[PDB]
């Protein structure tokens, strides 16, 4: 799973980008949703959150770290 940190500008970009609707407008920031996260794995070849984000402030999250696997799984449990 990726997330967004504390640099995010609120410009909400990235939001229509997710296929999972993992990202959500927060108090402060965007956050993204982890368990919605896949890492775009199954969709596209890349982050399209990251791709779009003016300030590059979406990294991955250390508290969830998941293999090509795990968010092919994920990607498998959230479609089909
Ligand atoms: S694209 Fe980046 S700066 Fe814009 S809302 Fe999303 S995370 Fe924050
Ligand atoms: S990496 Fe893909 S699935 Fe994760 S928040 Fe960004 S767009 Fe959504």
């Amino acid at each position: 799973a990726l997330m967004i940190t504390d640099e995010c500008i609120n410009c909400d970009v990235c939001e229509p980008e997710c296929p999972n609707g993992a990202i959500s407008q927060g108090d402060e920031t965007y956050v993204i949703e982890p368990s919605l996260c896949t890492e775009c794995v199954g969709h596209y070849e890349t982050s399209q959150c990251v791709e779009v984000c003016p300030v590059d402030c979406i990294i991955k999250d250390p508290s969830h770290e998941e293999t090509e696997d795990e968010l092919r799984a994920k990607y498998e449990r959230i479609t089909g």
